[PDB]
Order: C-alpha cells, then structure tokens, then sequence
C-alpha cells in the first residue's frame, strides 16, 4: 500500500511530517494534523497548498489529495479557514489559541490592517499568555522582545507592549487569548479573505468573504456590502463570477451582479469559497 509524505506548516510556525496512502482524501491527512494538535472544533480550520500558479487554495477533505495538489509538492499549512464572529462562544481554550495563532500572522503579514493601539494591546496580551506577570529583570530601557506583533515594528511600539503588559498583572493564558480574540474579533477586516477583480465596467476593485456576507471594496466612500441570507446563486463562467441577489420588497425580479476575476481559476477559487462561506455561516 503506497503511502506519500506530507509536510504541514503549523501555525506555530513548525514542521509536522506524516504518511498517508497515495490515494488519501484531504480529511484523512487534516485528521492526522488535528489529532497532532490535540483540536476537536477541527471545523473552524483546514489545509491550503500552493497551485502550480502559486496560489494558495484550500485541500478538499472529500477530494483525493492527489487531484489537487496535481503535480505540486505534498506541502501544505494549517490555517483558520471560518473565522468565529465570536470566539468567546468556542467550547475549547485550545481552539481559541489556535485562533490566536492564525491571527497573529494574519497582523504580521499585513492582511489584518490594525491600528498603533491594536497592535500595542494584541501584541501584550500575547506577551501575558506567554511570558505570563511583566518581570521588568526581562524589560530594559531598550528591550526589543522576539515576539512579532506587527508587518513594521518600531521603538514606540515596543515601548507600548511593555506599558500594557504591566497593566495585565496576574492574568491566565486563556484569560489572555480571549482579550485578544474579544479586540481582534472586531478590526474591520477581522476574517475577511480578499480577492482582485474588476467590476462590469473593468474598474479594479477587492471583493472580501466573511461570516456576514460578501463586501465589495471599490473606494474608501464606496463600499457595497451584500449578507449571505440576501444571495440566492453564487455562480462563475470562464474568468467571469456573477452573484443573484435576491429581489427587495415587492420588486418583480433578482438582479445579477459580475465580476471579471484574473483568470479562470481565480473565478472557480472565489465561487469555493463563497459557496462554503454562505454554507457554514447559514448554519452557525
Ligand atoms: Cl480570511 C483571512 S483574514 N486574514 N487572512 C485570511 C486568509 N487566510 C490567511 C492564511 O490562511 C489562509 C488564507
């Protein structure tokens, strides 16, 4: 029975090595990856490998691992795929850490834009879980701790961790993560996955997927916004996406809105993730 090896990048940033049968499904190996991490809401995250046009797409779990990643490397990380609106009503601590994780590289990165403040208080609430009560024997007047906080660090910042830090003086770790989720949870693009494309009349815009619905980011004035209950099909065509909004209060018909996305498989990926989106956040 031929077995293929996988590597996992963890949101912790190491390496989790395994085996699975060649022809393995993308639960079978998730599994492997949950149990390793000791996660039961294991419905909350999944695996994202690199496609040939090195874009990150999520592993199927009901799909052959081999079908998707083609003829791609057996590399994969672990990632939140549905991010909770509210973390607080998670059953496990655990879960709420691996949240934390994902988020924390979700600041560094850049995709979760945060302010000066925010970062400061996420930042020192990491500090609190992990180093637990500020030691001011581990915090000179010019301490710059291993933590990443933040896509462009500064003196300041650092400063501000440290100021927070010493507020948080007997706090638990889980205590600790869940102040982080409770600040985290509400950044205006807290779960939010971005994809480029154009309107209808070839204006390049961002449309964003997240637990409300589908926004539509034009301008900084202009700001679209549809809720998942409001989108009746969700469908792609060639490098074209187009979503039937449902009709207002006694209108006769839907409307159909259009998109041009980069290509053919950039559609497919965003009409995934939409479908999954309005699936699990329909059911939530
Ligand atoms: Cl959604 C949302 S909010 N910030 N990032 C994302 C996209 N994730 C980040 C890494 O894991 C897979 C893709």
């Amino acid at each position: 029975p031929k077995s293929m090896q996988c590597k996992v990048i963890l949101l912790d940033g190491s390496e989790y090595t395994c085996d699975v049968e060649k022809r393995s499904r993308g639960q079978v190996l998730f599994d492997k990856v949950c149990e390793h991490l000791n996660l039961l809401e294991k419905d909350y995250f999944g695996l994202t490998y690199r496609d040939a046009e090195n874009q990150k797409n999520w592993l199927d779990p009901a799909k052959e691992i081999k079908k998707q990643v083609r003829s791609g490397a057996w590399h994969f990380s672990f990632n939140v795929k549905f991010y909770p609106p509210d973390p607080a009503q998670l059953s496990e601590d655990i879960t709420r850490y691996y949240l934390c994780l994902q988020l924390r590289d979700d600041i560094v990165s850049g995709r979760l834009p945060c302010s000066f403040v925010t970062l400061a208080l996420l930042g020192s609430y990491t500090v609190q879980s992990e180093l637990g009560d500020y030691d001011p024997d581990e915090c000179g007047s010019d301490y710059i701790s291993e933590f990443r906080f933040a896509p462009n660090h500064t003196k300041e910042l650092e400063d501000k961790v440290i100021e927070l830090h010493k507020s948080h003086r007997g706090m638990t770790p889980a205590e600790a993560e869940m102040h982080f989720l409770e600040n985290a949870k509400k950044l205006s693009m807290y779960g939010v996955d971005l994809h480029h494309a154009k309107d209808s009349e070839g204006v390049e815009i961002m449309l964003g997927v997240c637990a409300s619905g589908l926004l539509i980011y034009r301008d900084r004035l202009r700001i679209n916004r549809f809720a998942w209950p409001k989108v009746l099909k969700i469908s792609y065509k060639r490098n074209n996406f187009y979503i039937k909004i449902r009709p207002g209060e006694f209108e006769q018909f839907e409307s159909t809105i259009g998109f041009k996305l980069p290509n053919h498989r950039a559609a497919k990926r965003l009409w995934k993730v939409c479908v999954e989106h309005h699936t699990f956040f329909r059911l939530l």
